[PDB]
């Protein structure tokens, strides 16, 4: 039952709301599920908990001295629909790998109950605009079994994604990771949804879910709460759950295969984001072109 | 006369753009000056140039087998006014640090004549939305002397300026690193300025400068160059020499205090960008609310 999957994705694109909106949906539809927090910040859980901050380990660290003196209550919480947040809060900000600590978090979890249990899946909420091997540690591991990106029809948000594939090529041979499939969380570009649909495919996996900007997330996240229990009946709560009706559903699982940048400049230059720049007058000043 | 100065900033704002067209107004000035690139890119050094992509030291790691082996020529290229492009490229991506490899190719300039010049500035284009001890790896040497953060009125440009200020905290008795100012880059947000300016003063350093969004920018750019030679003519050149002017003759170098995020939550409650969140509607369903 239980399947190890990452929400990678550019840092603002829609992660965290879409994660904990998407968890929220499928435990709405009986799923037993845990959130991973791995932004530096507690955001990715907060929905959930209703709290201002859930308290990080990395932040635990040291108000216990060691690490192996903390518990699951202190650390990690089951807020609404007993789905159960954790932070990570990588790193102590100047000194150290973020992803490095972020390993050692869940080597907590690894040596507790916390995976083991009637849990069908885990979701780690992570950035990966530069995916260094830090940022790309849980690829390290097999925790990233299925991965899902969160992006837009924008340059850094797609450059980001063909970024996060290029590290599954490298931990491919070597484990189970895999790209499930491509989240385009809507900047409302026009034809947005058919370029995330155009790099979905010449990626190899499909953009399985499009998710609106609705103004509803607000709304909802004022009460720090989730738009699924805020309003069940919103519009925007049943697009929700149609990601997760497609992530559990879902059997395509690729180990993709990036393209060039001159590809990823073409694509933008075919749907009109990236200008038809002129050869003829680079290098040259404005009194003469 | 040779300042180290590092541009710090998060990923999109205006670095690149900036440092650029700075160093090209102070290269009018007559400052030589030598441009040091450190995003998995090679568009921090391109407008001088005027090529579509500088070779990367990471590039040329493999394709020489020793980086030993590569010489000032093939690696670092002086295009307008004699100001010394160098692109470092860190990393392969998804195995190893962004930052290790950016203070390699650094040893590598510090190992040859390119640094013991008649220069009088070094500019470090480099992100920090999330500094870890990898990209905040300049600051652990003594390559980060002055420290000025591009950011504008957001929640996150504004996160990751105080992030980076709290990382001259960490290396500031050990050394030389200070904080400049700040440099405002326009979202077009009615009182930004003022924004970053009541967080310039609650850091304790100055807004050093308020850079427009011009149009003009982008004119420049297909031409693959600085506005400075595109048309020195433009209003927006003589903003972007105002910066230099203020750079040379800077004498406030601070070393910063950062403020909590409660701090910096409030500071944009006074100035509007974030909301005045009730804490009776909190964890509240919307039939009730
Ligand atoms: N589908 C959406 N519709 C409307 N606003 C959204 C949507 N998804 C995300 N947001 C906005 O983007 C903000 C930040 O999202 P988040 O997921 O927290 O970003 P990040 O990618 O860092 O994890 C949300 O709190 C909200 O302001
Ligand atoms: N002063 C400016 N006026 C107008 N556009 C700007 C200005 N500075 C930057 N830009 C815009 O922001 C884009 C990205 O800037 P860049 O400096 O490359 O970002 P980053 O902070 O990652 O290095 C520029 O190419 C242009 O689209
Ligand atoms: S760039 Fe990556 S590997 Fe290097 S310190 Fe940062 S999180 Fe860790
Ligand atoms: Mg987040
Ligand atoms: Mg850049």
């Amino acid at each position: 039952a239980m399947r190890q999957c990452a929400i990678y994705g550019k840092g603002g694109i829609g992660k965290s709301t879409t994660t904990q909106n998407l968890v929220a949906a499928l435990a709405e539809m009986g799923k037993k599920v845990m959130i991973v927090g791995c932004d530096p910040k507690a955001d990715s859980t907060r929905l959930i908990l209703h709290s201002k901050a859930q308290n990080t380990i990395m932040e635990m660290a040291a108000e216990a001295g060691t690490v192996e003196d903390l518990e699951l209550e202190d650390v990690l919480k089951a807020g609404y629909g007993g789905v159960k947040c954790v932070e990570s809060g990588g790193p102590e900000p100047g000194v150290g790998c973020a992803g490095r600590g972020v390993i050692t978090a869940i080597n907590f979890l690894e040596e507790e109950g916390a995976y083991e249990d009637d849990l069908d899946f885990v979701f780690y909420d992570v950035l990966g605009d530069v995916v260094c091997g830090g940022w790309a540690m849980p690829i390290r591991e097999n925790k990233a079994q299925e991965i899902y990106i969160v992006c837009s029809g924008e340059m850094m948000a797609m450059y980001a994604a063909n970024n996060i594939s290029k590290g599954i090529v490298k931990y491919a041979n070597s484990g189970s990771v895999r790209l499930g499939g491509l989240i385009c969380n809507s900047r409302n570009t026009d034809r947005e949804d058919e370029l995330i649909i155009a790099l979905a495919n010449k990626l190899g996996t499909q953009m399985i879910h499009f998710v609106p900007r609705d103004n509803v997330v607000q709304r909802a996240e004022i009460r720090r709460m989730t738009v699924i229990e805020y309003d069940p009946k919103a519009k925007q709560a049943d697009e929700y759950r149609a990601l997760a009706r497609k992530v559990v559903d879902n059997k395509l699982l690729v180990i993709p295969n990036p393209i060039t940048m001159d590809e990823l400049e073409e694509l933008l230059m075919e749907f009109g984001i990236m200008e038809v720049e002129d050869e003829s007058i680079v290098g040259k000043t404005a009194e003469e072109v």
